[PDB]
């Protein structure tokens, strides 16, 4: 019942394979309108929303060659945001640090859904804008404490999209899932695929500044035979690819604000193995769902221990403290917080 | 009239300038003289910049050299955001930044004289023309390519002519020169093939960064191991003076439109001819004939600097100060800010 203003990355789509934000705004924004809202989603032009569509281009910034400079269309969304922010109630701003300075000269309080890590220069411009309105996505990410932190919403996906799988494949496979960066560790994932004697069957993507450590580290381990890579799936074969798995191997070695690929691989009744960095404790219940591991060599023991866990309960883990309903009815509550809480 | 309070919003990567600067000397000038001149300026750069107004620091050290900064565009929304909350303090806001600024301006009721320094590339056309209908200051005539903005004016850049020895006849064995950064816009492979055609050294001096790192190694390394070809990049003020003015000729190819290029009113400030590419603003600087030449090709160079020996070196030194002074292009950014306090 209330005007709210989504403003999504333009990088990837409201997303056919990867993108993470692009997917918490979207199931946020499809299930806000349903509820007699008034959203209007800004965002990209191909976008397939059920709100307003108010977009600055129409592909994704990612995959396209004819675009070189994404700090123009980074300006010119937030140029069209706050122009009309005398049309909204509550504006919820995903883009990160770019639109601090801008809360600060228009009338609309702004909501801000923090969605990355906190760097030693990022830091600065928090602590500038630090009575700001901020919602962290896990407990774990709530670094920095000085500034104003308005709840704690955790990601979640629509779990009745997720095919669950109960027995793995036959022929059993280890899994890794999301971008082949060195905050993900793939290379750990291969030593553990090969200390354990399972083969692994990764899937991601690679953009550049990941080319030197993918092409050094990655690609040389690569067979085919027992190391696969499918570069960037979509939906329906990571919904496969970890649901034949036994195990989504996820061993970070960085500040993971959340990881939507651990609450997407237990949809399908996968446990993931990880590393017990970030918030991956948040998430991860030990013993239930996965492995809390604080080594290498404690995935490689944690996989002999992963058939024995329940497969059936992870998917319903997931339907308790990951559902849309939980999330959305969530942030219904943090817009009035931050409607009711302005003059005083 | 002649009390006004100027805001010189200026770029982080290097400071207000050791060696390389380009877009920081104009401001530089810029800020010293009016300050010179009885009003109130307020500087936004770095914080080891040296100026007489009060300027505003967000970062204590240039960008480009301090490595510990990984993320320049922190850096950048806090500098803007700092500008724009103060703007009910200023009568005129002077931006340098470039479109990061452009929907700030949309926001406050400051007028904002937005300079060009660089091209209208595929991307940034599309913010440009969003706010056609600002205050636009060209530094050159062909820089404009939209046609449809709202240009006030076109200050020609200057340069403190009065800072730069004047060197009659050069070093006895000749040698040539090439100013400017190393990238493929400004063409310095150009430069060597000249000089094998010619037979003369060329002695270098500019800076190599990321992007064109790979095109360094590939195309200028293999070229620079010895005498003929004397490196020594990035030279500071007291250094690359010599080297103009120790220089025949100096070697402009540009492959680039070039907005201005201040490589060469510095060359012929310590009187020394430049041969550019008929490119970009190079015949709105470079009189053919006169003080230097322009080609359109390599081997058209070649016979120019054959009739480099008969070209006026003292004449070079008048030329930058007949339209490229100082005190002319601060007296023309004067005349803009009563043109653009009067349509208000
Ligand atoms: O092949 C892939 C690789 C990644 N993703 C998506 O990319 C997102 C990445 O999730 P996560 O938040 O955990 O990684 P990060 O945001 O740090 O990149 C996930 O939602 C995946 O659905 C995908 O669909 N297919
Ligand atoms: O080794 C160098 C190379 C460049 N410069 C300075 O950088 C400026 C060049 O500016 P230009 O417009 O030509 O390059 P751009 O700003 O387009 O990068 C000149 O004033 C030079 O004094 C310098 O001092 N040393
Ligand atoms: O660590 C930088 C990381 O963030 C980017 C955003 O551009 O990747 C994100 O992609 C989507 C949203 O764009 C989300 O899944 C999530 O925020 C990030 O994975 C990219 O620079 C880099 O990969
Ligand atoms: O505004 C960012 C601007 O800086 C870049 C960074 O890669 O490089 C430019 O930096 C100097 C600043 O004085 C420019 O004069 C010069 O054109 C570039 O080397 C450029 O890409 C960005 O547009």
């Amino acid at each position: 019942h209330m005007r709210i203003a989504q403003v999504a990355p333009l990088w990837e789509r409201v997303p056919p394979a990867y993108g993470g934000v692009e997917l918490v705004v979207s199931l946020l924004t499809e299930e806000l309108v349903k509820r007699g809202h008034e959203v209007t989603l800004f965002a990209s032009g191909d976008s397939m929303t059920q709100a307003k569509l108010v977009s600055t281009y129409p592909h994704a910034i990612r995959l396209d060659p004819n675009v070189q400079e994404y700090a123009v269309y980074e300006a010119l969304q937030l140029g069209e945001v706050f122009s009309r922010a005398n049309e909204f109630d509550v504006i919820h701003s995903h883009v990160g640090y770019t639109a601090l300075p801008y809360t600060s000269l228009v009338k609309t309080p702004v909501v801000h859904t923090l969605h990355g890590r906190f760097t030693a220069d990022n830091e600065r411009i928090f602590s500038q804008y630090r009575n700001q309105n901020y919602v962290s996505i896990s407990h774990s990410q709530r670094q920095l404490r000085e500034l104003n932190y308005i709840a704690t919403v955790y990601n979640a996906i629509a779990v009745e999209t997720h095919h669950f799988y109960p027995q793995p494949s036959d022929p059993p496979y280890l899994a890794f899932l999301g971008r082949l960066s060195p905050e993900k560790g793939p290379h750990h994932a291969i030593e553990i695929a090969k200390r354990v004697g399972i083969p692994l069957r990764m899937a991601g993507k690679v953009d550049r500044v990941d080319r030197d450590y993918f092409k050094e580290l990655i690609e040389p381990h690569i067979d085919g035979e027992f190391i696969q890579f499918i570069g960037e799936a979509d939906h329906p074969t990571k919904n496969a690819l970890l649901g034949g798995a036994i195990a989504m191997l996820f061993p970070i070695t960085w500040q993971e604000p959340f990881g939507l690929v651990m609450i997407e691989s237990m949809a399908a009744g996968t446990p993931v193995v990880a590393i017990a960095k970030g918030a991956a404790p948040e998430v991860i219940e030990h013993g239930k769902t996965g492995f809390l591991c604080h080594s290498v060599e404690d995935c490689v023991a944690a996989v002999a221990q992963v058939p024995q866990l329940d497969r059936m309960a992870c998917r319903d883990y997931v339907w308790q403290r990951f559902s849309v309903e939980r999330m959305v009815s969530e942030y219904e509550a943090v817009y009035d917080t931050v409607l009711a809480n302005t003059f005083v």
